[PDB]
């Protein structure tokens, strides 16, 4: 009785899914009518061909925005490299790294949204989209062009970007790991190391970053790609400052608000990056099979009593399981009591008790 | 029945204590030194060899460096820096053994070129810091603008909590500086292997006289994974750490708990990773096991109680409505 089901849940109303699935509510016998109710749900973020870690990096972006005490994350759907002879491992390790982060801070926040990052730069040059393929193009991190009276990359370069109006923030620091190329036309055996760090002017903590290998972005050296690690920042005013190639710094950053009681965050999906990134304390991932995004819809209707690691309990009294990592109402699965001394309701002149 | 109680336990004979009945000292799970504690161990020169290993680790100690001995660098240095030292050491070292069952020091060694040395800046009547380690100018130096560098390896453990520090304010070289000249200090660690750094610039504008006080350091504690580092100094003397926190054995996530002038340690522990118990009774707990322990505190009996456990871990029991199932009972039965 009361077995442990292998699904995303919740505890009561207050949840929210964050999803890549098709959202909304696409006749007089209503059994036609194939949307589920939660369809078009106000606890509901998704779009169809989008996800958080796409949105994050990418030109196409979704404005994903929820706030919830139990959040839960539809994970589903060749792949993206910077440059034709990178590595598409690099991003694999990237989005692990990503959701690792999201899932962790989740479990801490009732509040997601995303926030544009405007920097203040004090030469002439602009943005350039270095990063990109024939489908998709990277805007965070921006990278700068080279000033125009600079002969290599072989210098320094700032810039000043604030964090304001949350708690904490999730912003990319990366870099191009490998021999990296200012121009064909320079020499086979002339390269640069990326190197990039944050500062916080406030404090003075510095998160930095540099390049180490040596793949490059040839036939016979490929793999040379963009290498990220995914930074909480508290708010402040910071200086993003690199000592070699282009600079770059956050455009777009996770906006974390409003903190709540440790509640791990649910994952369940359709390469395993989520399910890598999906560890206790903070996150319980689920293997659900009939798995469509309409399904999981169907199966967030009703409540649970008990959220656990081995999964979700209905009931809150007894089970065969004792549940690891319980939260909510969770059942025993010690055996009850067949008799106390409150039940027998008359003393028996020879029998003892 | 079977309310909570606000005492420390364990869920089986699988559990350690840190500190400063007799039963328990024969039991071969304590480690405590009287007059000392982890972080008194981790910074100075009375050095305790503390070490243990359990699934559910209890600590009991932190008194041992308060704020009415009250120790400073620097005669006129401050405090309150190294309470805040204090919660930030004690914050990681709670978090981290909820993730990994035995803790443990060990001697961190380094390479460096220049014939220059230690020297015990940082020090009051009564201490002498020596974790982090600071490295003298070379003699061939007349200013303390320079870049400083050494390597060092950390290996041994799956983890390392080490100290990145600076003194925080206008850091003095010599009394013969006028008194317009004044340093900022600068300390990094650099993973060779991995290629992320770790830096700590001071800010702050204090110094070390009776006009304008407060000049003291301020640390930084990174867990650090095994391999080579470099310890970059941009300013001022070049520091790195002499001792680690020794961090072995993965476990499933078991939040450690923790009992007691100041409060740092209840800033440092907090949910999940961490249960904090007020007011011996509560020490008490140690002689037995307990069925569940929780955020409310243990649980003795697994089946039920009049509160739901919260942050429950071992074998909870429900709050549901369940009586006895003999038909002979009648109040309370199910
Ligand atoms: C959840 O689990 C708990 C813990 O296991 C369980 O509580 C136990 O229940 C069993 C079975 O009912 C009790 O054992 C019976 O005790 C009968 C005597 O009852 C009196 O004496 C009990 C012993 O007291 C001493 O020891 C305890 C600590 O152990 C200590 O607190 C006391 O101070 C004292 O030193 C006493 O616990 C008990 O008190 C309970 O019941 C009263 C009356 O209703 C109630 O007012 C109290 O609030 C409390 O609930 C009472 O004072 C004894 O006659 C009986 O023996 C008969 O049956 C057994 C088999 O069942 C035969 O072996 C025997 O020959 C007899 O036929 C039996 O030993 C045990 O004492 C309980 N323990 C505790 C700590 O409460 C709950 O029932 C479980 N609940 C559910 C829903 O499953
Ligand atoms: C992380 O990466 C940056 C960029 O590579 C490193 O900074 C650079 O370090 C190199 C090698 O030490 C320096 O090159 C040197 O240039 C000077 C000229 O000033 C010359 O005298 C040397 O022979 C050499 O060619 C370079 O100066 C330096 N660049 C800057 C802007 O500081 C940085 O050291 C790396 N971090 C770590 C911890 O290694
Ligand atoms: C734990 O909670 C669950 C749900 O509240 C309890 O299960 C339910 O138990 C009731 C009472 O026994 C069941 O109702 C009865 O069912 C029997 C047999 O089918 C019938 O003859 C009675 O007339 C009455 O309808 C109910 O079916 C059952 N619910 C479910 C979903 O299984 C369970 O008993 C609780 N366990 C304990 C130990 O408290
Ligand atoms: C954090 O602290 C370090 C150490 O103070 C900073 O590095 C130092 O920055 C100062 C201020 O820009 C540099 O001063 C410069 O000195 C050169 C000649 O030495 C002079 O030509 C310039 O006009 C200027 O006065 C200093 O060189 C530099 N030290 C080293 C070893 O590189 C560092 O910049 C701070 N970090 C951040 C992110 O602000
Ligand atoms: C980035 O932020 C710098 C502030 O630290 C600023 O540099 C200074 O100019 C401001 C403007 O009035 C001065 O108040 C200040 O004295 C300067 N810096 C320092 C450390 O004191 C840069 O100008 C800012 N960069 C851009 C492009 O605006
Ligand atoms: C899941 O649980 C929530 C919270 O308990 C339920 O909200 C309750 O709704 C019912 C009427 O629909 C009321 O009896 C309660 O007072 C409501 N709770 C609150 C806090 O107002 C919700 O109904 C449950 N969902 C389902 C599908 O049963
Ligand atoms: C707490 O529980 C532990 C483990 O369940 C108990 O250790 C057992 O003790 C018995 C009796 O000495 C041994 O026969 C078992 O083999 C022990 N198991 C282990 C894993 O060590 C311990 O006795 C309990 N403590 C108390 C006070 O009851
Ligand atoms: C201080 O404690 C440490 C850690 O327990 C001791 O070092 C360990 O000693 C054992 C052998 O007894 C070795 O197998 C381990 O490799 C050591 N651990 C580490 C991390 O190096 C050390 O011996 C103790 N020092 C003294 C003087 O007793
Ligand atoms: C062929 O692609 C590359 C190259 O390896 O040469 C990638 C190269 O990008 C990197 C990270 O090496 C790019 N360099 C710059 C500074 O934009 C570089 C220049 O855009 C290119 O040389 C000029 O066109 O293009
Ligand atoms: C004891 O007071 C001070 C001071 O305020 O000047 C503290 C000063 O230490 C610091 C961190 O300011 C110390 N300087 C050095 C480089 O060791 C400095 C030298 O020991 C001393 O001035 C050399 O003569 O002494
Ligand atoms: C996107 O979402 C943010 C945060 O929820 C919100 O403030 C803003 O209205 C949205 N932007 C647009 C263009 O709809
Ligand atoms: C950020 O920019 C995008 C597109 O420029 C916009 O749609 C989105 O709402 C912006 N976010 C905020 C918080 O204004
Ligand atoms: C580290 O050094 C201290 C002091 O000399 C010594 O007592 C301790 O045993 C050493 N630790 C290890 C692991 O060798
Ligand atoms: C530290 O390591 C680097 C790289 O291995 C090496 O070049 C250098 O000689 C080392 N420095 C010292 C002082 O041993
Ligand atoms: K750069
Ligand atoms: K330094």
């Amino acid at each position: 009785f009361n077995e442990p089901l292998n699904i995303v849940s919740h505890l009561n109303d207050d949840w929210f899914l964050f999803g890549d699935a098709r959202s909304d509510c696409t006749p007089k016998l209503d059994w036609l009518d194939l949307d589920p109710k939660l369809c078009n749900s106000g606890r509901i973020s998704a779009k169809s061909g989008n996800s958080l870690f796409r949105s994050f990096h990418f030109i196409d972006f979704y404005n994903y925005s929820g706030e919830g005490d139990q959040v839960i994350f539809y994970e589903g759907v060749h792949g993206f490299k910077c440059l034709a002879y990178g590595d598409n491992k690099r991003w694999m390790g990237n989005k692990a790294r990503f959701y690792a982060r999201v899932y962790e801070k989740m479990a801490q926040y009732r509040s997601l949204s995303f926030v544009n990052v405007s920097y203040a730069y004090g030469g002439n040059a602009k943005p350039t989209s270095i990063c990109k393929d024939k489908t998709l193009t990277l805007n965070n991190p921006t990278f700068i062009s080279k000033e125009s009276n600079y002969v290599d990359y072989y210098y320094e370069s700032e810039a000043n970007f604030t964090l304001q109006g949350c708690d904490e923030f999730i912003v990319p620091l990366c870099v191009f790991n490998g021999h990296s190329k200012g121009s064909s036309s320079d020499p086979a055996n002339k390269y640069y190391t990326d190197s990039q760090s944050y500062y916080n002017m406030d404090t003075g903590v510095l998160y930095g970053f540099n390049s180490t290998l040596d793949v490059g972005n040839t036939v016979q050296n490929p793999g040379l790609d963009l290498t990220c690690r995914y930074l909480a920042l508290t708010p402040g005013n910071y200086k993003a400052v690199s000592l070699e190639y282009l600079l770059s710094l956050p455009s777009k950053a996770i906006c974390l608000r409003k903190p709540k009681s440790f509640m791990p965050v649910q994952v369940v999906d359709s390469d395993n990056m989520t399910a890598v990134a999906c560890q206790l304390p903070y996150c319980f991932f689920r293997n659900t099979s009939a798995f469509h995004f309409r399904q999981l819809l169907s199966g967030l209707l009703y409540n649970v009593s008990c959220i656990a690691q081995q999964g979700a309990f209905v009931y809150n009294n007894v089970s065969s399981s004792w549940p690891a990592y319980g939260y909510g109402h969770c059942p025993t699965a010690a055996n009850i009591g067949y008799m106390a001394p409150v039940c027998i309701y008359d003393s028996d002149p020879l029998v003892p008790r």
